[PDB]
């Protein structure tokens, strides 16, 4: 490893902090089928805050002004609407990753909002259970907007799942666990990604905002729900006993990116990279009296990988284990989890995709997102199953690609260094699948149930910038009806960002009045933009 070039951080000293539950400002009543929606506000502006405690402080923008962005629960069924409101210094985009939106409501990364205006998004909430996150998209500064704070969590929870009896309470033991990489000026700022053309790797491993953090924890079982939110850096996670540091401690993965697995995991080392969301469930109860330290795998992700290693990047934090727990465990992780919805397998050859380089600039086929003219690399019937082949040909970087709109099940990987094959953490749904050193993975989706153009792309946000950003077109036909025509196009007018000033958000009139809120949301519901899912 290389030395650490951020200042020296006082490790394992400051408690996991939890992001806040975000909740809606009110509901509104939809008149098509008398249900309520849920209808938030989210105010997208600067902050500071005291990463060091001796140096001075980092400079951020953040969902809420803080960083990670305030948590959204919601039950599967009830809509959503969230003004996400511009009151910062550069555009935005969001993304809500995991949620099969309307192209509009998509995070489309040229579909901006500009500093004082604000643009609605409404979400369908129809999918699995699974952990969802909401995060900056915006062309060319998505590196440096979700660096600086602008990603946060988004549970869609399913009761159907209680009976399960896994661990439970959000902040209780059922704990985020999102992951970043950073890196400080010797003052205690963030340094800038901006300039950064290859990857910005950070010497400095967050959870939850915080570097190096401590939880104490009972010795029992916990759900941790992992997110790879950093910029560039992927992990190998791996649970041990700061006396046999070396040792990996077993666990098991219970969801992946789009749910539940069918079964759980057995797993000593996870790999999860930029995007990825894994869910596991950890047994302290081997462990009282002791120090479990959760770390990452070395030599680039145990040679997955091509990301720098520093002094200190082989940590995350550290759980403190008590002797005793206040109550019993009662919870569970049952042998059988969910059936997963699979699509109807193809035979048809697949698409090939070629994640690569072209000069400097990251590329897909040879083709950058800025090309209007070429960036469009496939056209697929809605309803159609497609495999597509993801390539990474290149032993000097790798790839976590995601794809819009769909879920996905990972089908095959090859790799030229020998090294793995398809995890069995990756048995369920997808929607990113690691493209590591000479890898080349088939993945196998339902394009469906809604007609539109999306984003494909790497979702290492620095090769993402520049330039690795493609789209599909999942069409239909002229008497497909469903409103498509104002659907399709993510640039649509009817949905763009609208200018607001922030007296009327701050006072909550005019466009922030009750009537007001209640009658936009009314009018879009009326359009009725997820009605092919209730089919
Ligand atoms: C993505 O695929 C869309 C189809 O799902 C496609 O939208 C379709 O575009 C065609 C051609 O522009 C439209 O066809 C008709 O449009 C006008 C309006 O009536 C007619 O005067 C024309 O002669 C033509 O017959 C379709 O109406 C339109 N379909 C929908 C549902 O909007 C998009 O163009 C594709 N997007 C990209 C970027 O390629
Ligand atoms: C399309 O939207 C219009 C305008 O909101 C609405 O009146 C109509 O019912 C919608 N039609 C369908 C098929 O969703
Ligand atoms: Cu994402
Ligand atoms: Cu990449
Ligand atoms: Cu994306």
């Amino acid at each position: 490893f290389v030395a650490q070039i951020s200042p020296q951080y006082p490790m394992f000293t400051v408690p996991l902090p939890i992001p806040p539950v975000k909740q809606p400002r009110l509901t509104v009543t939809n008149p098509v089928n008398g249900q309520e929606i849920w209808y938030y506000e989210v105010e997208i502006k600067p902050f500071t805050h005291q990463v060091y405690p001796d140096l001075g402080s980092a400079d951020l923008v953040g969902y809420d002004g803080m960083s990670p962005g305030p948590t959204f629960q919601v039950p599967r069924g009830v809509e959503t609407v969230v003004r996400f409101i511009n009151n910062a210094e550069a555009p935005n985009s969001v993304h809500l990753h995991g949620s099969f939106s309307r192209a509009a409501f998509d995070g489309w990364a040229e579909d901006i909002t500009e500093p004082g205006s604000f643009k609605d998004y409404y979400y369908p909430n129809r999918q699995s259970a699974r952990t969802l996150w909401y995060h900056d998209h915006a062309m060319h500064i998505t590196a440096e907007n979700a660096y600086r704070g602008q990603a946060g969590l988004y549970m869609l929870t399913d009761p159907a799942e209680d009976a399960l009896n896994l661990p439970s309470g959000y902040g209780e033991f059922d704990i985020p666990m999102i992951l970043t990489s950073k890196q400080y000026t010797a003052n205690g700022n963030l340094v800038t990604t901006n300039g950064e053309l290859n990857s910005f790797w950070g010497d400095v491993i967050h959870v939850n905002g915080q570097p190096w953090p401590f939880k104490n924890v009972e010795p029992r079982k916990y759900r941790f729900r992992f997110l790879d939110a950093a910029v560039s850096r992927s992990f190998g996670l791996y649970f041990a006993d700061t006396d046999a540091i070396d040792t990996r401690l077993p666990f098991k993965v219970i969801a992946s990116d789009s749910g539940l697995l069918e079964h759980p995991a057995d797993t000593s080392l996870l790999y999860i990279s930029m995007a990825e969301r894994y869910e596991v469930v950890f047994d302290f109860s081997d462990y009282a009296g002791k120090t479990i330290e959760l770390r990452n795998l070395g030599g680039s992700i145990g040679g997955i990988g091509t990301d720098t290693d520093y002094d200190n990047t082989d940590k995350v934090m550290r759980f403190v284990v008590a002797d005793d727990t206040t109550q019993p465990d009662t919870s569970v992780v049952p042998a059988n989890l969910r059936d997963v919805p699979f699509p109807s397998p193809t035979t048809n050859t697949p698409r090939q995709f070629r994640f690569g380089r072209t000069g400097p600039t990251w590329t897909i086929n040879g083709v950058a997102f800025a090309d209007v003219q070429n960036r469009l690399l496939a056209n697929v019937p809605v309803g159609t199953v497609e495999r597509w082949e993801l390539i990474n040909a290149g032993n000097g970087w790798t790839h976590p690609i995601h794809i819009h709109l769909v879920d996905f099940k990972v089908i095959s990987r090859t790799s030229g260094n020998n090294a793995r094959t398809v995890m069995p953490y990756e048995s369920g749904l997808k929607d990113v699948v690691w493209l590591g050193r000479r890898e080349t993975v088939v993945v196998e989706a339902h394009y469906a149930p809604f007609p539109g153009v999306y984003m494909f792309h790497c979702h290492n946000l620095i090769h993402e910038d520049h330039d690795q950003m493609a789209a599909f077109n999942a069409t239909v036909l002229p008497d497909y009806g469903y409103n498509a025509t104002v659907f399709v196009d993510p640039m649509e007018e009817l949905w763009q960002a609208r200018p607001y000033e922030l007296g009327e958000f701050q006072a909550q009139s005019g466009q922030f009045s009750v009537q007001a809120v209640t009658e936009r949301i009314q009018t879009m519901a009326e359009y009725r933009p997820y009605a092919a899912a209730d089919e």
